[PDB]
């Protein structure tokens, strides 16, 4: 039963950097300090629309795990509706990955193995990310990660927010499954995440992001990022674990706990 909080609450005679993090700003809070917000609506009221919102938001407070970013309440007030959560200091995971130093492969490795047991924890919640990418992957100072849906994707209502027409506030088709492209009809299921974790997997060891019309039906027919393009040494069981999980049949993919119960065993051994 969340945490509501108020605009006041904040100072925004603060220069904060919200660079590195996205769609989503940095915000300081009067008593406890630096914060995420996402600002979802604003605008005309629409009181009528709170209730159904707060029961959403109850639900999704069930949601808690090391791996997932906690929401430290929500402002809904007149006209302006937000979100608020803990602060990753290093922010989304393209962002470290495209920074100016270097990563290890037990370090990549174990963002990997965190990654998984968010996704578990979720699935084991019977909940579909809908959306996994680079972007929603938001990193620690200790390099530790929390996974965010930060378009509000997995949401209902206040995915229906985000839009509603009377609001005053894509590349993600390179993270989504085919099966979903161009058919929006169809029940995205966890394996839709699953083929999202592939091309993460990746964006990762890559480095970079992948790369419509040619492109989309090109990856209908069976086009997948150009594995070539790692240039960083990749494991084989890992470049056999992203060919697997980008399968074009929804049956040929694993699930997170299976993918996990052969991953945590590989990644203590021989990358950690
Ligand atoms: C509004 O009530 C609520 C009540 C609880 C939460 C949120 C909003 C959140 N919102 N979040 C956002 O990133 C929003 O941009 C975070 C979040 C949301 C979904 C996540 O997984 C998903 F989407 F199921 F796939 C996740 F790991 C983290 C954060 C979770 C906790």
């Amino acid at each position: 039963n969340v945490i509501k909080m108020k605009s006041s609450d904040f100072l925004e005679s603060a220069e904060l950097d919200s660079g590195g993090f996205g769609k989503v700003s940095l915000a300081f809070h009067r008593t406890q300090g630096l914060m995420i917000m996402k600002t979802v609506y604003k605008g005309p009221n629409c009181i009528e629309h709170n209730e159904a919102l707060l029961e959403e938001a109850k639900m999704m407070n069930r949601l808690r795990h090391s791996r997932v970013v906690k929401l430290l309440g929500v402002i809904i007030e007149e006209g302006k509706y937000s979100l608020v959560m803990e602060y990753m200091e290093k922010g989304n995971l393209m962002h470290v990955l495209k920074a100016e130093m270097s990563t290890p492969l037990s370090v990549k490795g174990r963002i990997i193995l965190e990654i998984i047991e968010g996704m578990a924890y979720l699935h084991g919640k019977g909940v579909i990310h809908k959306d996994l990418k680079p972007e929603n992957i938001l990193v620690d100072n200790d390099f530790h990660i929390k996974i965010a849906d930060l378009g509000l994707a997995s949401f209902k209502m206040w995915s229906k927010l985000n839009n509603e027409e009377h609001n005053e506030l894509g590349g993600t088709l390179y993270y989504m499954a085919p099966e979903h492209l161009n058919d929006v009809n169809a029940k995205p299921t966890e394996k839709s995440d699953v083929y999202s974790f592939a091309v993460v997997l990746w964006a990762i060891f890559a480095n970079k992001e992948p790369y419509e019309q040619q492109l989309i039906m090109a990856i209908k027919s069976g086009n997948r990022p150009d594995v070539d393009d790692i240039t960083e040494y990749c494991p084989r069981e890992i470049i056999s674990l992203m060919k697997l999980c980008w399968e074009a049949n929804p049956e040929a993919r694993p699930t997170f706990p299976g993918i996990e119960e052969k991953f945590r065993p590989f990644y203590l051994s021989q990358l950690e």
